[PDB]
DNA sequence: GCAGTACTTAAAGTACTGCT
DNA sequence: GCAGTACTTAAAGTACTGCT
């Protein structure tokens, strides 16, 4: 499943499905600081203030099949072609990438021994590093580090969490519709911060951002 | 996919997406193995290979699936005695703390990565090794769909401890291996569930009270 | 893989390695279609899609497989009459030339590609279209393992002529389609085998003499 | 299944299995100008002159997974590293590739209409182009053009046919052994002609040979 | 009795919503 | 009753030798 990426009225917009809770685009609601997924077709969204606690969590990627024609790379290229992302915008990004030399993957994942025991069972603490940044427009950008599945080493994944108040139409006080996708106008600052997130996530991601940004300049 | 269960269990080794998957230790982490493209080593590296079984306790509300089936079929044979059940039931009554009580923590840290606040997520795991080489793992995960936690029990069986020997050989199609379950593995698996969470414990206690 | 056989045959469409595979005309050539990743078009391009069946006549020495099963099950129902069989048997007695008689030729040519002599291999094919849109192909190949030739009969059925309609949709898992075999398709398939080679012809004549 | 490529005593040698008749390495015997495969474990090779009619037909490739570490590229690189293929050898090859501008795939594959009919069935002739070259050492080099399986366009495959008299041990008058592979010392001239065959086969293959030859120079 | 060989798509697999 | 979603290996498939 893919989100539709488009340009309209001077804005990059993407259409996010809200009835696919097992996809990389899922609607969550925070209860006491943790995100919990939401059945958008059985539970009908609240018509009140607790709606801000609801948000869309999107695991956003940059590259696919070694090409930069996927999600964030499609948004950035469209933003470039319609003058939404300027020359100085891209120039500032590459000078930021040239100065970045420590990455989120440098923190690693570690299993720490404990002085604790559970009725004969040894107790360990697996420590995973994450990076989080809140933007003034309301969105959150997350970077988590996990183990590479099929090989040794780490892989870093970027998340963006979009408050439901930042998308249209207003779902307040109603249940999602069948195959309902939602329109989200992407601020340029979020695209720059998303590219920043990939730059600092790992050296592998940075080289992908750099090679892509240099190709459109 | 299901496994068919001196208690004997037959484990599929050609389904890496299952709850039962072949792995090998590489750089200290479990890595999926392509059991049909790669010949298993015949040297000492074979000890690095193991079968990881995400073992369950119940299914369809009744206690006749995997571990609950082993334990009842073992207790019936006199393999697990009345005192074996009392000890586990006594052990369960002694248990207050569970791994879920530790929970998952996001500890704030005072470092910044180019305008990004850095945090650390702390996931707790219980681990126990048995003299014959098997490992029992208990891992904590956020309760999917709901608020809370979900605990899962894993058993890791070295490929050395199953028949036939896979050394110098690629696995066969729908290949299933012989593993004789040691008695203490069954009891340690139950104690793993008893300490996983109160929910699992009351579930284990209800089953052990049923056959005692 | 096998297909289950007004004569009705059920054809699997999610097995592109089979004798029965879904194809589409692209640049004038049959191209395998990924029936589960790609939604079939709902527009006029659907006519470009077809099922290619490498159909056989016999199996296990007896004539109750695919075409031989259709023909006997059709002849029994009165669908194929005695005169229908005589005409095919008469047609077979009229046939002298077969596609195998053409053989595969390597014609020498007087051109050189940077020190390499260029040749041309000439493979003969028999092709027939039926008014309802199906095609019958006969192709020649070197007899594998032995000296000689081997002839194979193909039938190409447009996706328009099968149910349900696959338009605007990806195929289902182990999906099988409805195809009602027209009577003249059965008779033209037999004539295809009769003209493929003397070996096939005597094979067809032996079967038609058995049910007449 | 892969053939073992090695260097020994100043020679590039490859070990060719002779009991895998369904692989890309198969033992054939010519009967009246066509190659026919041979069951090397039931039929015991002749102890006479008709042994020359027996040969090993090897569909040899150059690249695998976009890398040049496979079959012919492994033989050529080893030949390079042990001074079997010299600088002038590789230089002459690239100047030959720079001059080649017509390819075997330029002949195309065509279905020709006929004035012939087979009892109501239309008759066509499918014409496939092949290229063949005999070398003084006895081997034959073949290039056949076929249709690309999963896509439109052509793909060209190179064959080399090795007389059994050119390999050791002598299989004369005996049946092949279980898992028997056979030692074939590769003349340098055949490697150059094999690279030539890939150069003239298609423009796609030539760019692969050129990029590989320039990388080892 | 079964693999070897070739090559690519479709299937297996886990688990809840959600779709038609 | 079944797909949607995620992702990767193993299975399907054709047909004869050949292997263990």
């Amino acid at each position: 499943m893919e989100a539709s990426v488009s340009f309209e009225n001077g804005k990059i917009v993407v259409r996010l499905p809200i009835t696919r809770p097992t996809s990389k685009i899922r609607v969550k609601k925070i209860e006491n600081g943790v995100g919990i997924p939401v059945s958008t077709r059985k539970k009908s969204f609240p018509s009140d203030e607790n709606l801000r606690d609801y948000y869309i969590e999107w695991q956003i990627s940059f590259a696919r099949d070694g090409k930069y024609d996927y999600e964030l790379s499609r948004m950035v290229r469209l933003a470039h072609e319609h003058g939404i992302l300027t020359y100085n915008d891209i120039y500032e990004l590459l000078k930021f990438a040239d100065d970045v030399k420590s990455y989120l993957e440098d923190k690693g994942i570690r299993r720490e021994s404990t002085n604790e025991e559970l009725y004969g069972f040894n107790i360990y603490e697996d420590v995973y590093p994450v990076a989080k940044k809140e933007l003034p427009s309301g969105e959150f950008i997350g970077i988590v580090l996990k183990h590479a599945q099929r090989a040794v080493g780490y892989q870093s994944m970027v998340y963006v969490c979009i408050p439901l108040t930042n998308v249209e139409p207003s779902l307040a006080g109603r249940v999602a519709r069948r195959n309902e996708v939602v329109k989200y106008e992407v601020p340029v600052d979020l695209m720059k911060e998303l590219l920043k997130a990939f730059i600092i996530a790992s050296e592998t991601h940075k080289n992908d951002i750099v090679k892509f940004l240099r190709s459109i300049i």
